[PDB]
Formats: C-alpha cells, structure tokens, sequence
C-alpha cells in the first residue's frame, strides 16, 4: 500500500524512488551488471529478479534471525520496499575465505583460510575507486565515530553468523559479502542496500562452482544460470 | 568397493546390474521418459543424473531419519550402489492431496484436499496396466501377508511424514508418490526402487508449478529445468 512516487537516485544497479510515506522507499532493481569500477558492464535479462528475490530472502531471514534491517515486504518480481536511512558512505566487507580482490592485494591464491572473518572498511566513493580504509582514515573523514565503527563491525559479525550458517546448510559457501548501513532520524542504525550473488562471493561447497558475480567479471558462462542456483538453494521466491 | 559386472534386468527407466558382492546391486538412471503406461516415451538428456542425484538425497534424508532402505552410496551421476532384494510386486502410494490418476477414477478437481494421507496399492504388473487393487486381492494373490501389507502401509506413512516436511520446508508440496519395497534373505523389508519428480508429484508452494513427471505427461515445458528446480531446492548433487 504505497505507491511509488518520483525517482530520487539511480545507481549502478537499482534505481530508488520515493513513495508516499516520506520514511519508506520503493527499490527496482536493474538488469544491468558492472565490473572493474564500472569498466566491464552489460545489460543481463533477468538479473534484476534474481537479486530482488534473493535479497528479500536474505533479508527476511535476518529478521526471522532477529538482525534489524531496512527490508519492509517484496513488491514484485524486481521490485522491494524498505525504510529510509541516510546511508553511512562504507562499504563494510568481510571475508571468511582469502580471495577476489583480499587474494589480489596479498598476493595469495584464492581459498586460502583465515583464522576468524576480517573485517574491512572500504569508502564508498566510486569516484576514488573506494579506496581500503584504515579504521582512523574514517575518523579522520568524520565518517562514522569510533562507537559507530565497533558497532558496524559487530552487526557485519553478526550478519555472517546467520548466513554464513544459513548457506552453509544449503551447501554453498559463504566466501565474503558486503554490507552498506544507514542511520535513521534519530541515530538509530540500520542494515541496508542489498545482499545477493551481485554483493556475496559464494562457491558451491562441493564442487567449489563460483555462483556470483565473479561468473561475469571472469566471463565463466552463464550469470542467471549461475543465480538461479542460489535463489532455488535459499527456497525459491 | 564393488565393481560393476553383468547386467541382470533392464527396465523402463534404469538398468540394473550385479556387482561383486551377492547382495548389493549396481543401479544405472537412464535418460528416458515414460508416460501413460509405456504409451508416451522420450529420451531426455541428463534425466538419468537429475533423478540418480535426487534419489540418492531423498534416501539419504530417509537413513538419517531413521528409514530403513536400500540405498548404499551415490558412485556416478548416473549410478548409485543399492542394497539387494526380492521385490513385493506392490506400487505403494501415498497421496496428501487429490490429483493425477485419483483426481481421473473420481472425476475431482486436481488440488482438492483430503482429511488424512490416503495408501493405495497397485500391482507392479506392466502388462496388466498396474491395476489398483483392494487389499483382499493381495491377499488372493498372495502377494503379500496382512502383517507384511500393514506394515507396509505405516513405512509408506512414515516416509511420508519425513519427506512432507523435508519438502515442505524447501517451499515445495508433495502431492502424493509411489514406493516399492522388498525382501531380504530372512524375510526383513526394506524402502527399494527410486524416489525422483519421476515417482513424486511435486508442486512449488507458491506458484503451485509443476516439477515432476506431469511436466512430460502433458508437456508444460522443459522436463530437466523442471527437475533441476527440485535438485537445488533439496541442496545440489
Ligand atoms: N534504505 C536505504 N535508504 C536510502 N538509501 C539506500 C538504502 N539502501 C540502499 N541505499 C542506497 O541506494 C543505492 C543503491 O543503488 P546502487 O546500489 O544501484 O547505488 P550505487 O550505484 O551503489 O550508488 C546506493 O547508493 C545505496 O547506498
Ligand atoms: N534394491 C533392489 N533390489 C532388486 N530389485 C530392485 C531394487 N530396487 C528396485 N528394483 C527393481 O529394479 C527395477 C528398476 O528399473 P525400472 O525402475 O527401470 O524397472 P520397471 O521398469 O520399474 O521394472 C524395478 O523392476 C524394481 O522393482
Ligand atoms: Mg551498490
Ligand atoms: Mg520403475
């Protein structure tokens, strides 16, 4: 029972409208895929759906798992409403498993293990590549306090608990994700944007098959195949 | 460690063959379909991997819950090793709800409910056209004693019970299936055959598609894509 209203931001990948609940927002998500800092892109038919359903899967599952969070009920095929925050400009990862971009930076193969997840701020700044940050660069940008921060980290804990688990029982591999988090009028914290194949790095747990967005950036077949994988090990919409 | 050697039987959908242990025997899933009493055939590639790999699941959920059964070990994608026995000549089924060949014999809407989980047997006759038969025509054929049909009703029921659920909670409704069951050396019964979209009427929970063997009967699509949606919701190979 909103309706969508005018259009406020379009993004790589979804699109963000008003509704008529100044506290609520309607997201589309696009059949588009980028890659490289927007270097490699393409239009995917079916895209869209896939990551909508997956999100609200996802989402819905940290709420049944009692992790607060901005998802609010699935509209359509690519479309979900959510509550409104002002969104914290980080990009918080983190990593179960070495690989992707980690495995690049360090010079390891990708599947080397790590005693504990990693933790890691990026700024959210596309212009500057979204730079790695050092927690004191984000107190020095007067990002998010130092409270803020250490609650950032525990809820991204928190969420790879819960996934984490819930992938694994489905046998895939939860390798990394990452989490954008926004605040609402009163400070209050919330998780945000999306958590799909687009954002998570996640490989079958027996035959070690990449069902994410790696199958785009490395051209390994099919990335709705590859999806549609995943929205079916979580359920199905 | 068995090893495959001669064939014994080949039937519609898989080639049975010995191995070199007298007791268990080597199972192949061919990649053809059958339908309305051998009347409708196909070959349909990977059929043969998609029900071997979903049976072996389905058996594996069964051992774990504590449901006697032949199932040994998954060798292929294609075979699994399976424990020996003399087959009652019985097709045991179980329906939750009115649909397929019940929904024809009482001329009912495919969907309409039933109070409790209906068993029906049927005899395993090919060239008699498995006809359905009251439990005093087992009784006359001598197919089976009381003891044996009555316990082969609560079994019927107890995998019925696990598989509904198991189904259930991966968004798809078990409509209603077909078990075979056999005899061991001394007199024992063990779940035998298969449990596939091929012998399981499956519909997804929302949109109450079809993914099972209705799908070739009346051709509503891709038989494979079909049974693909099954094998991921049940976790992948
Ligand atoms: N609940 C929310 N409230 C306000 N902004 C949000 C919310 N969730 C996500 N966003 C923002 O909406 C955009 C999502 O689109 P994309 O993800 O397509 O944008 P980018 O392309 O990430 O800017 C991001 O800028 C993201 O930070
Ligand atoms: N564990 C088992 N031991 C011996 N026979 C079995 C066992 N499980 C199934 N069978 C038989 O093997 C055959 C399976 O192939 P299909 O299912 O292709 O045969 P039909 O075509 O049903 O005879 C059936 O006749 C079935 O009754
Ligand atoms: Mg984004
Ligand atoms: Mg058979």
């Amino acid at each position: 029972m909103p309706t969508k209203q005018q259009l406020l931001y379009e993004g790589k990948a979804k699109k963000i409208y008003a509704t008529d609940e100044p506290d609520v927002l309607w997201v589309e998500y696009k059949d588009s895929a980028t890659a490289f800092n927007g270097e490699k892109k393409a239009t995917i038919a079916g895209k869209g759906r896939l990551n909508n359903e997956i999100s609200s899967l996802l989402f819905l599952k940290l709420r049944e798992a009692g992790i607060a969070n901005h998802f609010i009920e699935k509209l359509s095929p690519t479309e979900q409403l959510v509550r409104r925050v002002t969104i914290i400009p980080l990009e918080v990862v983190v990593r179960n498993v070495v690989a992707g971009s980690l495995a690049k930076r360090i010079g390891l193969e990708e599947g080397t293990p790590l005693e504990a997840p990693l933790v890691e701020f990026y700024y959210k700044n596309d212009d500057l590549g979204d730079p790695l940050l050092l927690e004191d660069h984000i107190f020095i940008l007067k990002l998010a306090s130092r409270e803020e921060v250490a609650a950032l980290k525990q809820a991204a804990l928190a969420v790879n608990d819960v996934l984490r688990l819930h992938f694994a029982e489905r046998n895939v591999r939860l390798i990394d994700f990452k989490l954008e988090f926004g605040r609402t009028a009163d400070g209050a914290i919330l998780l945000a944007d999306e958590i799909s194949p687009d954002t998570c790095r996640l490989w079958d747990a027996k035959t070690n098959e990449k069902l994410d967005k790696d199958v785009f950036r490395r051209d390994l077949g099919s990335l709705t195949d590859a999806y549609e994988v995943i929205l079916q090990r979580l359920g199905g919409e």
